[PDB]
Parts: C-alpha cells; sequence; structure tokens
C-alpha cells in the first residue's frame, strides 16, 4: 500500500484537519482517529503501572513530519517534542531530498553487547584465552534460555574478551556476548544471557563475576542514511545553490574540527531523532548515550554526519550511528500512542525504524546548517 | 517554608492520594491540584503554537521522587519518564543519603558560549590578536541590546578566540562570547549577541562571519553535587556495608576504565536528570549533548561521576557536568505543568534547578551501581 | 609629553653624546644624567643588602634601542646585555615597523596563580568539590590580609582545583588561587595568600597542605603584540620585498615544525625581552621559565611568535606569552638605574612594561629571521 508522505498545506490546517488527512492516507480506523483526537490516550492506571509514584501524566506536543522517503518508500513520521522549527525543518529538508530520490539507508545487524565483568583473577590473559577456548560452549549456554529468539533468527553469535590489566582496583577481564536481538531493544534479553553464563565463566577463570549488563555503546547496531541535493534544488533568492552547498560543507568542517561546534551540530541531529524515539515508546536516554559516546570513539568528540560535494557538484550527506530501538517491549507495547505511531509509519522491523530515525536526524542536521548558511 | 520531602507509603497510595499529599505539603491550591488530576493540562491550541504540524499530544507518565535534600533544604522532584524503577531508585538513594546530611551542591556561574566563526582570513593569528585588542569594545557591543539582562546582573563578560589553522576549508577563527545568562537557558540571547557583533568582527579581521551560534558544550555552566553514605547505612541482609561500598567503587572504576561501560553508567545518570528536565519544560537534547560531550573532554569517553572511600570508610560520590537549564522561556513558560513543576520544587533560580537535577542524577547512578553490586 | 623615539646617528655618537640626547628627549635632570654617566650607580652597601656574600658588582653594558612605538606612543627602551647586534637589530626592525604604524599591543589581566598542594586525601574528587563549594569563603580569606591591593583594584578573583589521582606519592589536589596583582610581580603577595588559606583548606579536605607557592607558568598574565611590514618596506638591493616576506614566513614555519629550530627562534625572542627585564630590575629567570614552559603547552615545544602574509601581501607578526614583570618591589625599587629605566620609558603600569617588552621580543625575532633570509 504505497502512500504519499507529502503534507500539503499542513501549516494552515487545524489539528483536526491534519488528523483527518493522516487517517485517510495511512488508513486509521475511527477508534485510532479518536485516540489521537482526545487527550488522555494513556490511561492513568496504565501510567501507574509503568513507573513509580505516578501523580498524573505530562504531555508533549505530538506532530507529524512530511515528505520522508526511505529506500523508495514514503513514510509519515510522528514526533513528540517541545521545541519550535524542528518539525518544519525536517519536512523542508525531506521535501528537497525528493528530487534526487529521498533517503537511502542500511543497517548493520541488530547486535547488542552484554558485558560480563570478572575481577580477582591473577592471570587475566590466561583467563581470557580460557574463555575464548570455551567460546562455543558459552555461546550455547547463552542461547539456552532464549528458544523464542533463536527461533526468530536471533541469539548470541560470538564472544569477545577484553583485558584491562592496570586499574586502581586490579586487573579486570570483560567478556562481551554479541547478541542478535531481532526486533527488541534487547536489554533484558542480553542481561539475562550475561547472568546465565556467569557461573560457568567463574569456573573457567577462577575469578568473581561482578557486573552482568548490556553496553549502551551499541556500535555493532548501526543505522546509516545518505541523501543528495543539487545546486538547482538548494538555490534561494539570495544565494546560488553552489554557494549554499559550499557554506553547508564549510559548517560541517567546523563541526568536524571543533568539539564546541560538534556538540551543537550533533544536538541538532538528536532534535530530529529523539522525538521519533519518544513517540514510539523507546528509551531516548539509551539512544542519546550511544550516539554521543560513538561520536567520541576516535579520541576526539566529532560530527555524527558528513557533508561532501560529489563529482557532479551535488551536496551529499551521510549519517551513521548506534540505533538501539525496538518494537516489542516496554512502553512501545504499553503506550497506546506508541503502537499507533508504529502503525502510522507502517514499520515491521526495528531495523526499519532505526533507519527512518537516522534519516530524520540527517535531514534535521541539514535544516540547521542550511539555515545558518542562508542567514 | 521548610517541607519534608519524605514520601511515606507512596508505593501503596493511589495517584489521587499521592496528589492530595503533595498538594498539602507544597501548598498547591485547588486549581493546581485539578490541573494534575485530569488529563489535558496542555491545551491543544497551546500545543499547536509550540511546534509545527500538531495532531495531538503524547503523554509521559508523571511522578515525584522523594527524600531529596539539597544544601539542607528538602525538595520534592517531579519526573516525566517511561521506564520502571528509575523513580523508586532515586527515592531510595536519596532516603539513604539523609543520615550524612543529603546532597551538597554548587555551581560555576550561568555562563554560556556564543561562537562567532570567521572564514577567509589570510593572517588568522594576526586577526585573533586584533579581536583581543578590541575586546572591551566588542563586549560592550554584545551588551548593547540586552539592557534587561545587564540590569539583572548578567551579560557578556569576556571574549576568547581560537584559531584552527589547518582545516580542509582553510583557516578558521572562532571567537567565543562568554555570557552570563542569569535564569535563562540563554540560546536566543547569546545567538543575538553573536549576530550583533558580527559586522564589527568582519571589519576588524577582514574575514567573513559565517556561523553565529551558541555552543551546547556548556563547560562554563557546571553543576556539582556530592553525597556520602556510611557502611552501616549501606548494609544489607546479604552484604556487609563495607562490601557494598567496595563493590560500588569497583563498578565505578570499571566505567572510568572502559568506554563501553561508561556509556551505560552515564546513561543511568541521565535516567535521573532528563525526566526533571522534561518535566520543567527544558530541552533535554541540549542537556544530553552537553553531558556526553563533556564526558569525552579528556580524550577518552569516561564517567561523569566519581565514587571514593573516605578516610573514615564512608562512600563518597561526586558529579559535575554542564547544566544549561532555565526558568524563563520556552516550554518552561508555556506548558502549564512545567510552571507547576517549578512550584512543586520551589525553585527560584536556574542555578538551583541545575543543582537539584545533577543530585538526582548522582542518586540514580548509585541506585544502579548498588543494585548491580547486591545482585 | 609625546617624544620621538628615533635615535638619529646613534651609531656614530659617543656614549656621552648619546646620554645628552636621551636626557634632553625624555627629560632627565642633571643628577639622573650623572647617575648613568659614571660607574657605580648601585652603591656597594645597597648591593650588599640585595643578595648574600657580596664582594662587589658585575657590570653589563647598558644601551637604548630606538624607534619603538607602542599603541601610537613612542618609547625609548633601555637594554642591559652582553651580546652584539641585538640592540641594533631591535632598532632596525622597530624603524621599519613605523610605516604601518609601529606595534599594536594588548594584555590579559595581571593575574598570577598561587598553588596550594594537598596530600594525604583518600577522596580527592570529593575534597575538590568541597573546596569549590566553599570558594567564596576562601577567596574572602585570601583577600583578608591585602586591603591595600584590594583597594587598588586587585586581589584574589577565583579558585580552581586540579586533581592528580595517580602519582607515585598518592593522589594530590592542587588548588589555584587566581590573583590580580596590579603593578607588582606578585610572588610574595600570592605566596602569602596561599599561606593564609592553608589551614582552612586542611579543615575542609582532611588533608595536609604541603606547598603554598606561586606558579611561574603565568599563562593568565599574557602580553601580546602585533606588527606589520609591506614589501616595499622590506625590499633590499638583492631581494624583492615579496621574497623577503616569503623567506621570513618559511623560517617561521621551520620553527613551528621543529623543536631544534624553535629553541633557537625563541632564544632570539628572549635576546630582546630579557635585557629590558634586567634593566628594570625584574627577575629574568621568571620571565624565561614562563616563556619557554608556555611554548610547550600544546604538547610540543614550538614558536612563541607567528609570521603570516596578509590579504594585501604585507608581512604580519604576532607574539603572545606570559609576562610577569612589576614596577613596585625587589630590585626595581632598590636599584637606582632600574628606577631610571622606568622613567626613560615613561611607564606607569606593569601591563605597559610587559607590552613594551614583548614588542621588543617580536622585533628581535624578525631581526634574526630577516637577516637569515637575506644571507
Ligand atoms: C522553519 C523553516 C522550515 C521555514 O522555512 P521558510 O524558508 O520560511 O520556507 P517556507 O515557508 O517556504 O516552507 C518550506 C517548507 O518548510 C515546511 N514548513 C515551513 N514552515 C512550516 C510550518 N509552519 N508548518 C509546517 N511545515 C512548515 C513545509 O514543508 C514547507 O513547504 P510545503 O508547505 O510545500 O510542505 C526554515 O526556516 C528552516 O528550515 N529553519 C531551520 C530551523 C532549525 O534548524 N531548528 C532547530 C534549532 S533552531
Ligand atoms: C527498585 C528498588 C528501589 C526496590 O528496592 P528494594 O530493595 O526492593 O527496597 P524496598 O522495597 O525496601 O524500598 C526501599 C525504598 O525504595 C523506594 N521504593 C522502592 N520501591 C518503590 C516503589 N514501588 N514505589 C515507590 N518507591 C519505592 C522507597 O523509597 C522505599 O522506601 P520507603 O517506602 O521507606 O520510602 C531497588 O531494587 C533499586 O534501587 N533498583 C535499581 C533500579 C535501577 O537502577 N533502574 C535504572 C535502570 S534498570
Ligand atoms: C646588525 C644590523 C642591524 C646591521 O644592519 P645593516 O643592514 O648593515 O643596516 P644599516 O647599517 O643600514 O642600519 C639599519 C639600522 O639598523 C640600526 N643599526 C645598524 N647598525 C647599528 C649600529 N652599529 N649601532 C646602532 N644602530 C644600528 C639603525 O637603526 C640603522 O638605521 P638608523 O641609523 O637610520 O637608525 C643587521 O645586520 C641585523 O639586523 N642583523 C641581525 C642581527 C641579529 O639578529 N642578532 C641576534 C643573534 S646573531
Ligand atoms: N520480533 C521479535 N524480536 C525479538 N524478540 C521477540 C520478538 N517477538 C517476541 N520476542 C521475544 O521478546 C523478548 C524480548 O521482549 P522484551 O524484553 O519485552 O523486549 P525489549 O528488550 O525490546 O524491551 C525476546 O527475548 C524474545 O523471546
Ligand atoms: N531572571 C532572568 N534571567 C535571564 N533573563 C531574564 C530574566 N528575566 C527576564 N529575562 C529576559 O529574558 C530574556 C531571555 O528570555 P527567553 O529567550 O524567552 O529565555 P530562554 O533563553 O531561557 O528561552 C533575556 O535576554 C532577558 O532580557
Ligand atoms: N601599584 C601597585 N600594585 C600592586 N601592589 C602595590 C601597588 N602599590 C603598592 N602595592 C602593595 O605592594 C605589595 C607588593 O609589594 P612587593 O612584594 O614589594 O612587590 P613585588 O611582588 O613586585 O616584589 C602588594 O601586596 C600591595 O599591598
Amino acid at each position: 500500500m504505497p502512500i504519499d508522505s507529502a503534507l500539503p498545506n499542513f501549516r494552515s490546517l487545524t489539528p483536526e484537519q491534519r488528523l483527518s488527512h493522516l487517517a485517510r492516507v495511512v488508513g486509521l480506523d475511527d477508534a485510532e482517529h479518536a485516540l489521537l483526537a482526545r487527550p488522555g490516550a494513556l490511561p492513568l492506571d496504565t501510567a501507574n503501572g509503568m513507573i513509580e509514584n505516578v501523580i498524573g501524566t505530562f504531555e508533549l506536543p505530538m506532530a507529524v513530519t512530511g515528505y520522508f522517503r526511505i529506500n523508495d518508500r514514503d513514510v509519515i513520521v510522528p514526533m513528540a517534542v517541545e521545541e519550535p522549527s524542528i518539525v518544519a525543518a525536517a519536512s523542508y529538508m525531506a521535501k528537497l531530498s525528493r528530487a534526487a530520490g529521498g533517503f537511502r539507508t542500511s543497517s548493520s545487524g541488530p547486535l547488542m553487547r552484554a558485558q560480563v565483568q570478572v575481577v580477582g583473577v591473577d592471570d587475566p590473559y590466561g583467563a581470557r584465552l580460557a574463555i575464548l577456548r570455551h567460546a562455543a560452549e558459552l555461546i550455547a549456554l547463552a542461547n539456552s534460555r532464549d528458544k523464542v529468539l533463536v527461533g526468530l533468527g536471533g541469539g548470541c553469535r560470538d564472544i569477545e574478551v577484553h583485558v584491562f590489566p592496570d586499574t586502581p582496583r586490579g586487573a579486570m577481564i570483560v567478556a562481551h556476548l554479541i547478541v542478535d536481538v531481532r526486533d527488541a531493544m534487547g536489554a533484558n534479553t542480553v542481561n539475562t544471557m550475561a547472568e546465565t553464563v556467569a557461573t560457568r565463566i567463574e569456573a573457567i577463570t577462577g575469578g568473581q563475576v561482578r557486573l552482568r549488563i548490556l553496553s549502551n555503546l551499541a556500535d555493532l547496531r548501526l543505522a546509516r542514511a545518505e541523501v543528495r541535493y543539487s545546486a538547482a534544488t538548494l538555490a534561494t533568492d539570495d544565494y546560488a545553490g553552489e554557494a549554499v552547498i559550499d557554506r553547508v560543507i564549510d559548517a560541517y568542517v567546523f563541526a568536524a574540527t571543533d568539539p564546541y561546534r560538534a556538540a551543537t551540530h550533533n544536538k541538532g541531529i538528536m532534535n530530529g531523532i529523539d522525538p521519533v524515539v519518544v513517540a514510539t515508546g523507546n528509551d531516548w536516554r539509551a539512544v542519546e548515550a550511544g550516539a554521543h559516546a560513538y561520536a567520541s570513539r576516535s579520541g576526539r568528540y566529532t560530527s555524527l554526519t558528513t557533508w561532501e560535494k560529489a563529482a557532479n557538484g551535488d551536496l551529499v550527506g551521510t549519517i551513521e550511528m548506534p540505533m538501539p530501538v525496538g518494537l516489542v517491549g516496554g512502553a512501545t507495547k504499553t503506550h497506546p500512542l506508541a503502537r499507533l505511531a508504529l502503525k502510522i509509519m507502517n514499520v515491521t522491523s526495528a531495523q526499519e525504524l532505526g533507519e527512518i530515525a537516522v534519516a530524520v536526524g540527517l535531514a534535521q542536521n541539514l535544516g540547521a546548517l542550511r539555515a545558518l548558511a542562508t542567514e
């Protein structure tokens, strides 16, 4: 069912007119329409089961951004956020992306790391080699309590082991279980696997397992997007498109050079990403931590995007970053509007959701840089 | 008006009972009580003026966390978030902090950086010295359109200038206006100052000013908190308090050693901070970007907290990080519940809000580490 | 009283003729003239009170260098040194600077750092936060014994605190008192402040204060100078001025690239600076240490100057470095010729003296590079 994600005249429509349009285009029934149309879609009793000491609920404005097209498929994207201009800028940059075909995206697998930290070992490099020698057994043990995930094509795939010999608290060994978590965010799953393998790792190493916990630096679960714009597309009344393109690249190089700029440049990316994360019931703190920690992996805090001039003169943007979002658990299941957000987007895998999100972030970045370029 | 922030039996009370308690303790009138008690506190028309393409609103559960005491003053803290255990853990760690006096906090000034980026200069070090020679004039010019802020004791205080001689796009000079923004977050204020000084900087340097924009790496606007716990306080049925203390320190050293752990460790901090930021109408993306970029300032991504053993054996925790929150603009003014959140906390300066927030983050960090330590 | 600092025909005049000229131009009375005209201006008994085990005095030749103009004010500069060509080269480069207006200078404040080193602390990051929480009290305590300096507009302004957790002798905390010392060099003043705050810092931290002492890396007390020369100005019979300019820049880039060259390049700067420091009774070891330590602050020992080609083709030089000189104490007060040196220069603030000195150093640097360029 191919849709048009263009949002004609949305700036002049009332919220009820906007919802009528959305309901027609993405095929919402009347009860789904009514759920967005009236406050209180998250019943107090449901909220009271989600977190502790609930006294009520706190509303963010909820919007949709227009024109996104991801691997040739139009998608309307819900956003929950409080700051002006964000939704408009995302729409505008996705509108201008369409001449060169929208956004082209990919992902690495849905791979998450579970850390199993071992202390008290006198021969940590020997212990590391012992864990690696027993890797097949440990991977099987990790998979032993997750027959559903394995049946869906997921599960623990590999184990790596890092040694930190010189800490103020003695040598530490850290095993990482590398786990394919399919459409889940994956924390409970991998945390439980880390628990499951702990006593065997103690027997192999002679150490004491302390932390058994996912890493939020989810650098094996990357989402990527690329976009292109011509000079003709980016021309304005005051600037030739070639000048806009050069000034955007100039601004990007400033972020790639100076962490004081890169922090603002990447904040602008998250202005696009986090609202999609919130509106789907996902953990925005996890996405933030993975994004900004990844931005410093090189030894210097830098840009999560790149902007370049192609051989034919077009502007080309790219983004790549960790994107640990899911479809199956947490508030994504419990919040009635998170379920509806996923239906509006018609997403069927967590991978597709992550690629949509980073495309919005890439568009939001251009929106900021382009505006700063055209004064 | 000193209050008790203890929340007795809140886990067994209904949301209406919790709101009755809160209304009595912090002195909410019946209309404020009614505003939290019924969905829809953010009218659709108000939401429609906040962001573009609004179709409705999106609710987060809203809670309060208990027991916080900041420089000897009890405070009840609202939190808007979707994830379980966060509110309870913050309460528990603030409860246990009270034996040694709660949280002790401080801040640097409310100082924000506005970047003024200059391109096209052939003698950038000469241009830098020219800007510095004219610093008094440029600071006065920056203050020329902000008589209200200057009257409140704020304004541009200093100018520094950085030179990046070797970029792929030529040499860049970046002036920073260092601005005291009092109780505002400060973006519009400093962005406008950067605009105001641009043509004079062009005349002084012979270059072209491109970006004129705040930096979200707000490392001159730091909030700090310290807390202490004794062994007796941290003892459990399965672990002596001395063992809990050592295992918490062990976990902290793991984060200080390994960026894969530090990302999760700092995410846990933001689980405490961001909900307070959201509930007061503040920009959580800005707080996130400043926090995680600051965490990598040393050249390696590390912990925003420290945990140590004092001479008498007590556990001591500290946190320090950028905290660019405000009280005066944005959704903090527009959202009726953000105004009420500030009233619940009885805060009168943005500095006090930032210190409350980082204290919650420090408590949340301990909550995570302590739990991982006691299995 | 505007003077001309040109020194016409000084190379052919006797020392008595040179002194007659100087006495007329800067308005020395006959007793001041007589003091320079006859050996022994530092009485043996005065020398015997300055240092220990005095047996006599040791003469440096004393000269004046010509043509300097600092922010549009001509100044004649005394120099005490033993090496030929230094005075002549400084004069020649200041002479050639005049076509483009002489030297343009500025300074940061007269800010000195006093270090208060704390050992024996088990929770140093906690102790740091305690010091910072008590900063206002500690700054007031630092100012408590210096009412004269505070009345003159000086005094302790701020406190920062550094933690060194991993030393062979345990963790160290180092507080820095940041002190405005007005026209003094400032050592005794800041050392005394560091003493004054020590027992309170011990009470706050639970540690033992060891060193209480100024830092000679006076990187908050910077003097800066800029100068310009056209091609026409730098032309010689053998080289076009454009070639001289390119060869000077080439030599500068060699120093910025190679520490074996930078050491010689910066020695050449100090050939200009140190003689002015000696002739005013100031501590040349302190100026040297601050200069060369600052030259390695980037992690590699490099040039204290820069040389660049401006858009119109002119050569532009800059210098920036610590300049902790004073007017009020030490040999500057005790040595009769140091007092007269200050009168010859007509300086009224330590800031002005430091800017004159670094301008001479910048000129001396060009003198060396230009000569090496023209064979
Ligand atoms: C806000 C902004 C989009 C207004 O753009 P503009 O030059 O005035 O452009 P237009 O009014 O011609 O609108 C262009 C497109 O932007 C979208 N748009 C602009 N204003 C919109 C609004 N109020 N509501 C909804 N969509 C809007 C639309 O897609 C519109 O085209 P469409 O109506 O054909 O779909 C533009 O200034 C921008 O992108 N600014 C950057 C803002 C930013 O980066 N914010 C983050 C931190 S400040
Ligand atoms: C969740 C947690 C607080 C339950 O603690 P517990 O050992 O079972 O402790 P108790 O039931 O004795 O409660 C201790 C305190 O915690 C608070 N608390 C615990 N459960 C609570 C609940 N459901 N609702 C409200 N407050 C709760 C209260 O302050 C309580 O004391 P109080 O009733 O006197 O005010 C504890 O397990 C924890 O701190 N876990 C860490 C969770 C975490 O770090 N989440 C972030 C990522 S997973
Ligand atoms: C020494 C040096 C100044 C002689 O320069 P020169 O090309 O022979 O130039 P001139 O004889 O035309 O003199 C030019 C100016 O230098 C000054 N000068 C040169 N020789 C001087 C001398 N013996 N006494 C006083 N001033 C002298 C004067 O300002 C003179 O102009 P003025 O008389 O109009 O005031 C020049 O070679 C130089 O600058 N060398 C660099 C020396 C150096 O860098 N030493 C440090 C380590 S080696
Ligand atoms: N498409 C799917 N992808 C991943 N897991 C699934 C899927 N469908 C069902 N599951 C099961 O759900 C579990 C995770 O659910 P839950 O913890 O609620 O998810 P989340 O980690 O996203 O919060 C897996 O361990 C698996 O057994
Ligand atoms: N207590 C205060 N602190 C700072 N600014 C204030 C205060 N009261 C009024 N103002 C004015 O408000 C302006 C900033 O308001 P606004 O842009 O709406 O704030 P924000 O930057 O927090 O979104 C300042 O430039 C100042 O003139
Ligand atoms: N213009 C001035 N600048 C600084 N200090 C001054 C001035 N005039 C008098 N004083 C006093 O002199 C003191 C320093 O004198 P002294 O130790 O002899 O100077 P120095 O540190 O330069 O050797 C200050 O602490 C101050 O009280």
